[PDB]
């Protein structure tokens, strides 16, 4: 069997591969979100840039998990990547709501894997998640919550004006 | 006849001269648009700057075509330049709509000339248009479409507020 | 319909979306190839680095196609991404053979789309492929062919020695 | 009526618009002159550069007049731009003679507008012309007269030799 | 057969090899032209430098074609190189006329190969010629036409004086 | 006759022209050798670079001889350039053997011309060869002999491994 594998359960190995799939799916979702906002009939550059950046960030998360799988002696296994849940993402508000829902799902998956590692007495795994994923996830969800609140405050009765102002004055553009 | 002319049809030569006229007309149109927005009773500096820049850009397109005519051994022939279609250009939205209509007409003229060059087995002409005009045109029309969408989003029920905000936060002024 | 779309066929729009899928599949394939060579029981860093780089390069190709779809007024549509053809990629030679097969398939897809654009009198599309994809593809396939020849020359009767030497002295590592 | 217009006659406003037309016509004339000398069968780069520069200079004069129209509360009105008087401009001597004739016509138009402003007790107009146009015009006509004299001195009995020498040793080229 | 060759006709491969021969012949012709003007009894350094430079430029064209042959999987085949058409090249005018004749022949060969690539649906070939050869050729023929006109203008009745002046004031010397 | 020619025999003049032909033939041979090693099915970059460099070096030798012909008042005469002896050059060993054979032939030609100059009491010629050709030739043949010995040492029973190692560790690449 593996010459380096030690204290690395089959259960954790499988869960890591599933988590890689989840992160790549999230990256793909953010890629779709970005290009939707880049449409000439949507045209919100700051929103495009926000989600494009998250596409890369989520890809990097998957990359780190895959590197860690190999570091531990596990075998990276790739599966089909489901397309995103939507072809069109509606308003900035709709999109940011979809993003927070996705991020909560990823966070729960992180917490689930952490719990499995704790149950299997796998502290390297637990520390890996703590050091590179849990706090980043909490920070990202807080930022999205901040955005949702500001987008919501701007809806009022002139949605287009508010949508433009949020993109121009909160989101980075360029 | 010409000591350098080779594989350069009379049809292409004439079409290039017509295209120069079209670009100079477009430049003149943008000059008028710019000075309209510079009026004390319109006063939208970013809109003035946008169209002034396009006046120069379209002049440069005509200049390149004229240089290419000479490079190929054709004879630059100038015609009268019709004045712009309007003396007053209305709102930013009206102006950006007129601009996109003009740009589509120029693009179709480019595509028509490309087709003629393809039919006449004139690859230098085809490459000239591809390298210096087709993509610039597509990029400019995309940018105008982006603007139209943002201007439209801002109209709502407070048109003046939206017109000001678009000029201040999207258009370059400074 | 679209405010910017001009001379952009439904056929080309669909083919671009299919081509994006093909490039993302190729990126995913190269991601798998890279992590296989990063395994402690394969351990060929230069080979890992070669394929990791191609993963990013192919992602960038998909990104460019998606940007161009939007520039032309088409609608980016994402589909499921099939997993790679293999979970384990064998020797460097096996992997480089699989890579050249994949690259030839992408090249044929580029040539097919170019032919469609030529038939539809879509010179922007044709120039886009010529300027950013055809030559890069030819250059990459030539490099892989060079590698295959050097890997093959090294097989002889001491395959492990040759596999190590190729990774150490040809491929960039570290 | 205008919120800024003060001491600005309808007569001056109209005359400024006519003068803009004259300057744009002159720019167009110089554009034609430049491209004629850029022909492979004329090939006098210094002469091409001289007239190209004047095309831009005359455009800038029109631009300044248009800015001043708006500064004063007048309305810029554009008219059709007649093509140049000739398609082919003959020798350098013929061209420089045509240029001096054109410049004298512009100068008389400046003097006429100055006289109108003096009659209408419009000192801003008078100072505008004095500060940005009268002396530039006198300086340009003196330079052309200098050139005409040197071109004439060179005609003698070897016109081609003289035409080449003037372009090479007087005119700026590279 | 070739492990990389794709969409590369035998007809194009052969034509590329013929074109390499034509460019090397042109380089050799320019080498002879340069050394003729370097003779103590001709002594026109600027003319020597002009043609020497073109010798290198045409060699570089052949080099690029040969690199492209290999990039595409074709086989470079070299043939005998015919000596130049003349041992002595007469006047600068005679030489520049011979040069423009040679350049037109190369240009027609480029156009012929482009047409073959178009007929064979070989867009890499077509783009290769468009990007690195067609415009360079048009620019070079325009420059020679410019020179021919200036040399012709100087002939008059004092040919030696004009020949010296052209070399000293137009051609670069060092 | 020549205004500068002094102590320059017709025999030496003719022999110099023959020697120019020999050097250009050698350059052409090295050009073919380089592009053979650049093939995707040969792929030895260091070997390609070695012979490409020699192509230029031998061209420079011909250039120097031609400059010297003119310096002495002789007339450069160009002849047809025979194609190389082979279309395919086999192994690195085969190629380096062919190169040393070619270089010995050039060296004998240099020695023959030196002997002719000595017999004709032409010390400028003799010094020209001594200063710019004899030692360069001896140094190049020594380097090739060094290479042949190292290539031969590597053949043993694993020729491919040795051929790769020589290219990677002796020849400059990357
Ligand atoms: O030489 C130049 C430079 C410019 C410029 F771009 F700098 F403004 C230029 C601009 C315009 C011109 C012309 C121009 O001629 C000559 C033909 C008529 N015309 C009408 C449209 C605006
Ligand atoms: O935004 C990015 C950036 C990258 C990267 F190139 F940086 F790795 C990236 C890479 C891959 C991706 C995706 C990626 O999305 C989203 C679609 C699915 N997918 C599978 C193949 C590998
Ligand atoms: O490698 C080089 C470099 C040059 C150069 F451009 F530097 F002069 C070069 C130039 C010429 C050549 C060759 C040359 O081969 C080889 C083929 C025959 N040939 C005849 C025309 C002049
Ligand atoms: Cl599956
Ligand atoms: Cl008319
Ligand atoms: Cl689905
Ligand atoms: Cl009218
Ligand atoms: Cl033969
Ligand atoms: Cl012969």
């Amino acid at each position: 069997s593996s010459q380096i594998r030690q204290n690395y359960s089959t259960e954790v190995e499988a869960a890591v591969n599933r988590l890689v799939n989840l992160y790549l799916r999230a990256s793909y979702t953010y890629l779709s979100l970005g290009f939707y906002f880049d449409r000439d009939d949507v045209a919100l550059e700051g929103v495009c840039h926000f989600f494009r950046f998250l596409a890369f960030f989520k890809f990097f998360g998957a990359f780190r998990l895959l590197k860690m799988q190999n570091q531990r002696g596990g075998r990276a296994l790739f599966q089909d990547l489901q397309k995103p849940s939507q072809d069109e993402w509606g308003t900035t508000l709709d999109a940011m709501k979809a993003a927070i829902v996705l991020e909560k799902s990823l966070n729960q998956a992180l917490l689930d894997l952490h719990a499995l590692g704790s149950a299997q007495a796998d502290p390297h795994l637990c520390d890996f998640l703590e050091s590179h994923f849990l706090d980043e996830e909490v920070k990202l969800i807080k930022k999205m919550g901040d955005h949702l609140t500001n987008i919501q405050r701007l809806v009022g009765s002139q949605a287009g004006l508010g949508e433009y102002l949020f993109e121009r004055l909160t989101l980075k553009h360029d």
